């Protein structure tokens, strides 16, 4: 009510504020939580007010010994139904370094990762010692959101109820418990691009990208990619698909999980569209960038592509394998 | 949902909307009010979503048969700052028109209109036979706000558990069921002003007065009184106490319903404090005013004083005696 009272009032709370702000949202009625969703998003978010909810979001998750991770995310998924190159992207990473993939529920309340995943042959619900076995054996893990945040119980059903955006839709990627040191975050509107890369830079994140592509939570393949990178700082610049090495192409649509899997899995063998291929590669590119594996976009773009092939199936089939232990 | 993403969008509503949205909030679950009423203080609102919220509202009411009749208000402040003068000036009106006092829709009622009509003696929980009787036969009755609108009942709840300012600790006074002619409408702060204006406009008000004097929602008999006149569209100006004849005096506080009532009491009587007389005549003056009794403010005063005395404290008696049968 008093934080409730500020927020109404027009004022960003502090990063204290808002980590307290999350304990207090845990343990309140349904019809405060709506109050605070609702004002929340009506006012809009700082860097702090994200970062300090995420923290504290993290804080309450159920606990992950993964060591040093990277993910890659976007706060949407989001727009059009275009294949899922977040999960192609910390698929094609897992080859080059350790990846713990954060699932990320949609507006729908549903995950569309964990949806291509589990087409994909995972069982997408793993313990956090399954988890560590399945990063120690192929450099990647899946941590499904709703199994590692039992204290968003209470607020699944309102957010579900209000059917608003809400400040969740913006700190899911970055709740991942696991505390991942190389990020790459999609946002859904221009206007986020700020508040989520100065959270990460008060989450202490090694390197990220925070990306806004033709107007979607990803890279694009077709047309500029706004960026922010995190790491030395906040720095802005814009890509276009020429800097990954690339002809611009136009993402094709989806209708389901399991085309989007069966379009990914085709990509990974070396073969697919090659409208998928090209997207995927370069949100793959970043996710490398990122994780400084690759020193820039264009190299980036060409170390993915050498990885598929049959090795990244037969990587994906372990995975898979693994997950049902 | 769709208002409430127009809202938290930051989208004001139509008049048509507003209306809807009422009709949507009486039957909602308390998440979804409690986050509408939350996102609609954040976004602030608008005179015409003022109006077609009341207008909803008073279309949901219990329905009035009483004449053409007169009303005065505050939106609020405190409920112990000052002596009632909306009360008083309300029944001094009643010597020279019709006058149908809107009881206020906010939990509190402290020092209220209601606490102060019961501490001088009347049953303020009148049917609406009664309510039409009283005005037929003294020009007066009140309307419990409780009892004549059921469909905040749902509503109540959860402002209390919200604990902040709402559009309801607002509407109140623009949502009498009988639908005032004539309002005097005292504003807590110059930010409502106009606001509320505009939303007597679009509700089709013959004749008001929007008010905000010395920082209080009343004339002021000390200092300046910032006026909107609506009715040929909307007339500002600022009156001091010089406009109603009078020398400046400073109204002093009072502590109960019981203190404030027997202070109101002895001015009606034709004694009373010097301060607690231009205090409340200075008000009467602005209802006499608004109601096309008086045609200007030194006026209006004139005629209040001189309905003080004997008789005033007979029609007291007789309405009193009259809300109880």
């Amino acid at each position: 009510m008093s934080l409730l009272a500020k927020i109404v009032d027009g004022k960003n709370l502090s990063f204290e504020e808002a980590y307290e702000l999350f304990n207090e949202l845990k343990g309140s009625d349904g019809v405060l939580i709506g109050a605070y969703l609702a004002a929340l998003q009506t006012k809009g978010y700082t860097g702090e007010e994200l970062a300090g909810l995420a923290r504290a979001m993290r804080d309450s998750a159920v606990k992950l010994d993964l060591g040093k991770v990277a993910d890659t995310a976007g706060t949407g998924g989001d727009g059009s139904s275009t294949i899922n190159v977040s999960t192609a992207s910390a698929l094609i990473l897992s080859a080059f370094t350790r990846v713990a993939k954060h699932g990320n529920v949609s507006i729908t309340s549903k995950s569309g990762s964990a949806n291509v995943l589990e087409a994909l042959g995972l069982n997408i619900r793993v313990s956090p010692e399954r988890a560590r076995e399945m990063v120690e054996s192929t450099n990647f893990t899946f941590i499904f959101a709703p199994a590692y945040h039992p204290a968003l119980r209470p607020i699944m059903p309102v957010r579900k109820a209000l059917g608003i955006k809400t400040v969740f839709n913006v700190i899911g990627p970055l709740a991942n418990p696991a505390d991942p040191a190389y990020q790459v975050v999609g946002v859904n509107s221009p206007e986020l691009l700020e508040p989520v890369a100065e959270a990460l830079e008060f989450l202490g994140v090694e390197r990220a990208l925070v990306v806004h592509g033709s107007g979607m939570d990803e890279v694009s393949p077709h047309r500029e990619t706004l960026v922010l990178e995190v790491g030395n700082g906040v720095e802005r610049y814009t890509l276009s698909p020429e800097d990954f090495g690339i002809e611009p192409v136009k993402p094709l649509p989806c209708s389901s999980p399991e085309e989007s899997a069966a379009r990914i899995k085709a990509v990974l063998g070396g073969s697919g569209r090659r409208e998928d291929r090209d997207f995927i590669l370069v949100n793959a590119s970043a996710a490398l960038y990122a994780s400084g594996v690759a020193e820039d976009f264009r190299e980036g773009l060409e170390m993915a592509r050498e990885a598929l092939g049959q090795g990244m199936l037969e990587k994906l089939e372990e995975i898979a394998c693994l997950s049902k232990s």
